[PDB]
């Protein structure tokens, strides 16, 4: 069996926890401590293959440490999340992008942008804006609500496809 370290990365209150935990009881969140970075996993079964996703939800302090590029270094593949009623969130993509790539010293990291709330009218970031910036990054863009279940296997199955084309 095949095992994949997968990180979701994003601002504050982006839903990164809210996706995980979408992903693993299959239960909508609308609290979780935000201090709380741990690593959850499931068995799933991607295009005929058993995998075991190790998925880490990072959160706890905003700040720069060697020991965090240090356990940053070991994911495969990384969820570059946004809410898209927040543009501050839509506007660090692009820090949370180059700080992987420089923990990975690679300009090919498996990455997939994730647009998240997609079930929220207060949309502040277009759909096209999203998809223009994952074109220029040459990675997958997918529509997620961790509140209805859209997109959540999508994007961590295309995160897991992303990482076997790499590999
Ligand atoms: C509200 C709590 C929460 O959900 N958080 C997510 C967050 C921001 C995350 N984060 N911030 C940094 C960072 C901070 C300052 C300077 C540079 C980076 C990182 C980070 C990343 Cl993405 C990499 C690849 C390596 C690294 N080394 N130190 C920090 C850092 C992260 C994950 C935590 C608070
Ligand atoms: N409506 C809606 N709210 C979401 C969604 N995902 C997360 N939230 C809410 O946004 C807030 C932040 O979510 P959380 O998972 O804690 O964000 P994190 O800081 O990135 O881990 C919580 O109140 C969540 O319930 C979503 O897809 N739709
Ligand atoms: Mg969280």
């Amino acid at each position: 069996m095949t095992e994949y370290k997968l990180v979701v990365v994003g601002a504050c209150g982006v839903g990164k926890s809210a996706l995980t935990i979408q992903l693993i009881q299959n239960h909508f969140v609308d609290e979780y401590d935000p201090t709380i970075e741990d690593s959850y996993r499931k068995q799933v079964v991607i295009d005929g293959e058993t995998s075991l996703l190790d998925i880490l939800d990072t959160a706890g302090q905003e700040e720069y440490s060697a020991m965090r590029d240090q356990y940053m270094r070991t994911g495969e593949g990384f969820l570059l999340v946004f809410a898209i009623n927040n543009t501050k969130s839509f506007e660090d993509i692009h820090h949370y992008r180059e700080q992987i790539k420089r923990v990975k010293d690679s300009e090919d990291v498996p990455m997939v942008l994730v647009g998240n709330k997609s079930d929220l009218p207060s949309r502040t970031v277009d759909t096209k804006q999203a998809q223009d910036l994952a074109r220029s990054y040459g990675i997958p863009f997918i529509e997620t609500s961790a509140k209805t279940r859209q997109g959540v296997d999508d994007a961590f199955y295309t995160l897991v496809r992303e990482i076997r084309k790499h590999k």
